[PDB]
């Protein structure tokens, strides 16, 4: 117990932390589920021990902003130092302080809509072939895991987006990108003993799976020399390095993050979009006739097509709300500060509950119901920016969001022009989430498909 | 080999390092004499690793003024982090970026002219006792410690300049004070083992004895609550209190490194100024006629008397230029910077052999000879100060360096003004310095005491 004794000299509440393990016992029920019971009792703010570091939760939006927006760069800048990283340390998501801003900045352009429209015919193709695997799965009429096709469009997207190499996932069970990028006890324990993270450091124990990183680096050596040329996001980056120019060994350590980012993100929450649509018949209708206007007669999408769908950016935009998939945001408080009325001191990690926040009463009526019509242009006004917040806020939110919005949705356009999802036997109704670090459901979602 | 490919991938020279080790084996012979072996071998600038901690030394003056004063706040603006701390980190000494701006300027008033001449009369008081334990030890005839009657001084001058507290520490051998007051096979482990330092602040481990640092903070809150006053360290700490203000365990952490400061080193060097003395009976006859000239009949010392004798400040000088206690200067390179011509990655221990540049036949006539003269009016100007840096330089040079002066001069006219000191049969002629960590004599210095 040496530092558990900061939130009671502060007069914040919180539960009580046993010695060296802090509340991290109180995360057998989840992350979520600790976040939403300590607001529902503590109010708007409360604090807890992971193990030995303080954590602040913040509620209120004023706040929120203040740390997310106002003081980004002079008091909240970073993230949780977490286990051994290795070279993973200059990743974008990872680095700090101006070693951030140099990537930050760096890699900026590469997001911006003019490359995102470029990138519209390139995972148009896949939603093509997304098409054709689940046109052979219907045919099997038999439930299909949603998890697998959609992880399989998600990494065939990442690939061909940053490497330029088109594979089919599902259908090439080793291409080798296909196995090394297909690729808890452990972060608990590491939580508990942070002073043995340095240990891991000095023996290279790196907790990526240091037998890929080198099949990257080579990979991308070799499509650094054979380099008709392209739109992919390695390009992007070579053409940067024509602040100061990244590293070689940098042009990696983003490379996975994109793929980390590009693939699991964006895989799940097409599941989670599709279970909504499947256990709410009148909103997958009423989504595949807006599809079905504004693209008659399965017209291919386009970029200004995607941005036309209004009830499609209301069905994304709710499934988003039930569950953001990053669950929390956290920034590492740099310097003894006093924002919006209380004084947080140096060290202690302030955390933005956003899924507590997303399903709070205080802003949400029938927390627990799958309601498109939130979003709709009437009642879109009516939602605080600092409550809903599945891609976080300020100059380090989500670099990907544009990039991960059309990717979606032009996967649901494809899917929803040509087939009809319904529930399974097998199918988990209600959809349980799982109980440990990630926002993933308990059972993976299987449902009937039927072809239009 | 993590970081050992940095010097010689930057074109740096430098001695090779073993895996793991580094070029701490090459310590064998010392801190200095490996600088010594370098700065003749390399030329103006070396690099070589302390286990995996690269380290960068520059002698020429031009970046040395550049690092130390010039990018002081921008770059170099702390020291190596050094092993188990512990509370201590709160140190001035050791406390980093506006953590050490902020102690700074809280202790920058301390150490004023008008703060000094204000202990003029306190630390004379124990130079007559001092000439006391003197005449004792003279009528034994014996020859006589004086790193004993030397740190016995020390530490009365040091625990009356900062608490108050007035005892007889040869002739007490324990007033509680005297013993906790009184109080490497584990550095060289530490710097091989970096990665163990977060081990040993979790278990506690406290490097300084935790069986003393107690007897202090409540030692301190004793006299906070007795407190006709007063001149010492802690008042002028006391009423400070009165950026932001310090606090109560902040108080304990400085006064711990002003005792280590005041005490090791003000011994010291007063035993090595008194080993040149007897083993250049022409200087110590021409500094006792100095002294006898500006304080006739056995005067007593005074703040403006002290500053008026040129020889006497010859003398200190000459010797601090031999026997630089601090040995080396060090600062850490904040970020990715380009001084003077060259580029300094961040990271890296930019080091400054003050040792080696005090011995240095590019700046000095006959380095290992003794010869005040080198300061005198008319050939000090002749010598460059970032050549010459006892006491460092820039805005995080000794904070101490006046009291340090004043302090060891009113103790050698006190002890010069009664005796003379001749070398004995137990002598150490010539002086040899010790193999370890520290600078001190090989020997303990023991010399002939006569009275006047
Ligand atoms: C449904 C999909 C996604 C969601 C909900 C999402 C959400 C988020 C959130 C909440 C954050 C933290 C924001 C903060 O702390 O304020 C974040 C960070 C980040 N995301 Fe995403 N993300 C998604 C997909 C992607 C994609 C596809 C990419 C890249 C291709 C990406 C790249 C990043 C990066 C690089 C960061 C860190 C930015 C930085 O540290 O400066 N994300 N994301
Ligand atoms: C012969 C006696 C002394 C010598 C030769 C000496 C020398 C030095 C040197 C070389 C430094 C490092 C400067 C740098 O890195 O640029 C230093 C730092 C320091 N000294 Fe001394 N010193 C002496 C006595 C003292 C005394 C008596 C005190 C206090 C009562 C003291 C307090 C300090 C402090 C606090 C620092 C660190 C300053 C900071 O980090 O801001 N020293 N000293």
């Amino acid at each position: 117990t040496h530092s558990h004794g900061l939130f009671k000299k502060l007069g914040i509440p919180g539960p009580t932390p046993l010695p060296f393990l802090g509340n991290i016992l109180s995360y057998h029920k989840g992350f979520c589920m600790f976040d939403m019971e300590c607001h529902k009792k503590y109010g708007k703010v409360w604090g807890f021990y992971d193990g030995q570091q303080p954590v602040l939760a913040i509620t209120d939006p004023d706040m929120i902003k203040t740390v997310l927006v106002k003081e980004c760069y002079s008091v909240f800048t970073n993230r949780r130092p977490f286990g051994p990283v290795g070279f993973m340390k200059s990743a974008i998501s990872i680095a700090e302080d101006e070693e951030w801003k140099r990537l930050r900045s760096l890699l900026s352009p590469t997001f911006t809509s003019g490359k995102l429209k470029e990138m519209v015919p390139i995972i148009a193709q896949y939603g093509d072939v997304l098409v054709r695997n689940l046109r052979r799965e219907a045919e099997t009429g038999k439930p299909v895991t949603l998890k697998d096709v959609f992880g399989a469009y998600s990494m065939d997207v990442i690939t061909s987006t940053s490497f330029g190499v088109n594979i089919d996932s599902l259908n090439n069970p080793q291409d080798p990108f296909v196995e090394n990028t297909k690729k808890d006890p452990f972060f608990l324990s590491i939580t508990v003993f942070p002073f043995l993270i340095p240990i891991l450091e000095v023996l290279n124990i790196c907790v990526f799976p240091r037998e890929v990183t080198n099949f990257l680096r080579k990979s991308v050596k070799r499509m650094k020399e054979s380099r008709k040329h392209r739109v992919d996001f390695l390009q992007l980056m070579i053409d940067s390095q024509n602040h100061k120019a990244l590293s070689d060994l940098e042009l990696v350590a983003q490379s996975i993050i994109f793929i980390f980012a590009g693939y699991e993100t964006t895989s799940s929450v097409l599941s989670f979009i599709m279970y909504e649509l499947a256990t709410h018949p009148d909103v997958q209708q009423k989504l595949q006739e807006e599809i079905d206007a504004v693209l008659p007669n399965k017209a291919p999408p386009t970029y200004d097509t995607v941005l036309q769908m209004e009830y499609l950016d209301m069905v994304v935009n709710e499934t988003l709300r039930l569950f953001p998939i990053a669950m929390r945001l956290e920034r590492v408080c740099k310097k003894d500060v006093e924002i919006n009325g209380m004084f947080i001191p140096k060290g202690v990690v302030v955390m933005i509950p956003s899924y507590a926040l997303h399903r709070d009463p205080k802003y949400w009526t029938e927390p627990e119901k799958f309601l498109p019509e939130r979003f709709s242009k009437k009642n879109k006004d009516n939602i605080d920016p600092y409550i809903y917040t599945p891609f976080g806020s300020g100059p380090r939110n989500c670099i990907g969001m544009r990039f991960a919005l059309m990717n979606m949705k032009l996967a649901l356009i494809r899917v929803l022009q040509n087939f009809s999802f319904k529930p399974c036997k097998e199918t988990q109704i209600p959809l349980k989430l799982s109980l440990g670090g990630l926002l993933q459901p308990e059972k993976p979602v299987v449902l009937k498909v039927e072809s239009r």
